[PDB]
């Protein structure tokens, strides 16, 4: 929280952000990793993976079912409005994330680009339908696709999985262009999203790294602020908005 920091958001010419669990925390949804994270007490080998769903497809429902409830219901917290308000501002250009949840739409964020899909999004596991939904389903039975009878699964992507082509290519173009990039609320472990803050270093900008724990990224973050999204980014955002009212024009 020095002036070099908040000067160099303030100046920023294409700052974008990366955002992992962390940030959608403080909103009551616990994480992956961690003391009390979701893959320290389920086993993503079950749940996270096209083996374990063609295996059970019941319990890997049941369990995203319950996922969905939580996150439907759950209210987008001070991290999601900060960056929200960042990007109403001018300076956040395009927020890429790891996140299924949609707590970052729901705070008011326009550019996001969802990294690993969406807990929104339900789709066939056969043909090319796919949909949103407003509220999470009921398993059993299993969902199944009306147009033609298929099983239905949730629009994440899981271990082994390929991300969406068109959807990683888009976030390669943010950071290839951004000069500083937030990476809030990751354990920069998962690839390939873990390597897109170092595309930013190479080509010569600045990453502002946002999180309790050190982590892999921490030896190459130019700022690495150890605390809470939205603490820390309620008052970045804060003083953003301060500097940049006080530009004569
Ligand atoms: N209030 C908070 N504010 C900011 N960061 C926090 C907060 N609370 C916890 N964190 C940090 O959030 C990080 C979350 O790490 P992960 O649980 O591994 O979440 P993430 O990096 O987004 O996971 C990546 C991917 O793997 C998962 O399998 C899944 O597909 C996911 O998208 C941790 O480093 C943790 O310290
Ligand atoms: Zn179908």
């Amino acid at each position: 929280m020095d002036e070099k920091l908040l000067k160099t958001i303030a100046e920023s010419k294409y700052l974008v952000a990366l955002t992992g669990a962390g940030v959608s925390a403080e909103s009551g949804i616990p994480t992956f990793r961690g003391k009390d994270g979701l893959w320290n007490r389920y086993r993503p080998e079950e749940l996270a993976n096209p083996q374990a769903f063609a295996k059970d497809p019941e319990k890997v429902w049941k369990w995203y079912a319950w996922r969905m409830e939580k996150v439907f219901n759950a209210q987008p917290n001070k991290a999601n409005q900060a960056f929200a308000e960042l990007e109403r501002l001018g300076v956040l250009k395009c927020l890429i994330t790891q996140n299924v949840d949609d707590l970052h739409e729901r705070a008011g964020s326009r550019n996001v680009i969802h990294l690993h899909g969406s807990l929104r999004v339900v789709r066939c596991t056969s043909c090319n339908n796919s949909f949103e939904v407003e509220s999470a389903p009921k398993i059993p039975p299993l969902p199944k696709c009306d147009k033609c009878g298929s099983l239905l699964r949730p629009g994440v992507v899981w271990f082994g999985e390929m991300l969406p082509p068109d959807v990683l290519d888009r976030a390669m173009r943010e950071v290839e262009r951004a000069d500083v990039i937030i990476v809030a609320g990751t354990s920069a472990v998962v690839q390939p999203a873990a390597s897109l803050p170092l595309i930013v270093k190479q080509r010569g900008g600045a990453i502002i790294e946002i999180n309790p724990d050190e982590t892999p990224l921490t030896p190459i973050a130019d700022y690495s602020l150890r605390g809470k999204a939205g603490e820390v980014m309620d008052e970045l955002v804060r003083h953003v908005r301060k500097a940049l009212s006080l530009k004569l024009n």
